[PDB]
């Protein structure tokens, strides 16, 4: 559209198409010493809050914000519900800084109506590894929407992550902005199909009558890869290097540590879920997948649907097909109503066999401050929260 905000910040235009060769910043040679010192101006009665995410009632306090006013899907049947557990776990990550946790109060009811947050991680793009800020759950109250205060939440966050001498960030989101890397389709293997039919979600037909559906989505309780187990503290090498050495792959990944080895992947329930094959003391695959779950607006019998959402998984000893089918049976053993995944790494090559269906829509991944060219869905190897 005018894209007024974007426009003015260091992204490509909507015409902007690069060649492979071409990898940096729009702007470099920034300087620490030059970025401003004071905070963005907010409208009148409105005052910035620096949330403690470890404190449980600060923690609760965006709970509830996004609870209420998060993303929606298109139809408006479903709001992510992200638990106050799962926040503390995506904001507390290897060398976060509360400062980065960014709240917007309304004086007169001190209540929390504005969230930002981002914390830092290594990103490689293009074989370049790049320190970055991965930024997550802007939120804007649904009262005060189209009032231009989330351009000031994101110059804001971009001013204190500038203090921090890093000038490139990483984003997803569904809607479309100047300018995506890459874009994603996400697609639902439906667990729990009753459910999925009752909330409107599934459909059913002649051919394809209830019965038949279930019939249909049914798994055998057994799985492919026997030894597949909990991740466990004694894992955290195994998985380091089998992560690490399966993402160089990709065009786009984060390098991790095995302090962010630790903190993403060691299981927390009704959060993080992953589970390791061990032979001979090494690690030889790897399944994960993080529980989101949506409320469902209005509907009488059920108020929230159980998400997986697959996170980052690695075959050596069984085909990619086997892994999945192992990673949805762990799931239906955690009582998940569906699994989700992208068509990024090499996911879309099993969505077919293993009976996934294309959903309405897609997840862009962006860049702040970086030039390059765009690529297929297939070449990312990085999912965000
Ligand atoms: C070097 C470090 C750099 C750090 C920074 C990196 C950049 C990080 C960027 C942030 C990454 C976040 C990633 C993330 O959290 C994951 S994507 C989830 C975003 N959150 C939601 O969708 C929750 C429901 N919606 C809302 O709360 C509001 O609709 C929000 C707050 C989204 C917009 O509030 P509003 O009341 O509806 O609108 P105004 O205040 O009037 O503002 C309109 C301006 O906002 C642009 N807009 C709309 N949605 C956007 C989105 N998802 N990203 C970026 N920009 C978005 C829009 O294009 C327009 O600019 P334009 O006029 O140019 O078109
Ligand atoms: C529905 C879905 C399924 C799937 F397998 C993977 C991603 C999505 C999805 C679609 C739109 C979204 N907007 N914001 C988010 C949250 N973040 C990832 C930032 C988001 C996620
Ligand atoms: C069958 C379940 O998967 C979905 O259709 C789903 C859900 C449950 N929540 C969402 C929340 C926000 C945006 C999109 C969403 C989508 C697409
Ligand atoms: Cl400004
Ligand atoms: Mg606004």
């Amino acid at each position: 559209i005018d894209y007024k905000f974007w426009y003015t910040q260091p992204v490509p235009k909507i015409n902007d198409e690069f060649n492979e060769s071409v990898n940096e910043p729009f702007i470099s040679d920034n300087k620490v010493e030059d970025v401003r010192k004071d905070e963005y101006k907010l409208p009148p009665g409105y005052s910035w809050y620096v949330c403690d995410v470890k404190d449980e009632k600060d923690r609760s306090e965006i709970y509830t914000l996004l609870t209420d006013n998060y993303v929606e899907d298109d139809d408006n049947i479903f709001r992510f519900n992200y638990s106050a557990e799962f926040l503390l776990w995506a904001l507390t990550s290897p060398n976060y800084l509360k400062t980065w946790h960014i709240g917007v109060k309304y004086d007169a009811s001190n209540k929390l109506i504005g969230f930002i947050s981002a914390i830092p991680t290594d990103i490689c793009i293009h074989k370049r590894t790049i320190k970055m800020a991965e930024v997550n759950f802007l939120c804007v109250h649904k009262t005060l929407r189209s009032k231009r205060l989330a351009p000031v939440l994101i110059k804001e966050i971009t001013r204190r992550i500038n203090l921090e001498n890093i000038w490139q960030a990483i984003y997803t989101a569904g809607v479309y902005l100047p300018k995506p890397v890459s874009d994603a389709r996400y697609y639902h293997r439906s667990i729990n199909v009753k459910k999925l039919i009752e909330i409107g979600f599934s459909s059913l037909n002649s051919r394809l009558t209830m019965s038949r559906a279930i019939k249909l989505y049914r798994v055998e309780d057994t799985l492919n890869i026997k030894n597949m187990r909990l991740m466990k503290k004694k894992d955290v090498e195994g998985v380091h290097k089998l992560l690490g050495s399966y993402l160089e792959q990709f065009n786009l990944y984060a390098v991790f540590t095995k302090e962010e080895i630790a903190h993403w992947f060691l299981p927390i329930e009704n959060v993080i879920y992953t589970y390791v094959n061990e032979e001979n003391g090494k690690i030889k695959d790897m399944i994960s997948f993080y529980s989101l779950p949506s409320q469902i607006l209005g509907n009488d019998k059920y108020s929230t649907l159980n998400a997986a959402y697959s996170f980052y998984n690695v075959t050596t000893t069984a085909t990619f097909k086997q892994l999945m089918q192992d990673a949805i049976l762990l799931a239906k053993r955690n009582n998940f109503d569906v699994f989700n995944a992208l068509e990024v790494m090499q996911n879309k090559s099993v969505f077919e066999d293993l009976k996934f269906g294309e959903g309405d829509g897609s997840l862009k991944y962006y860049l702040y401050n970086w030039k390059c060219a765009s690529f297929a869905p297939a070449h990312v190897g990085i999912v965000l929260l």
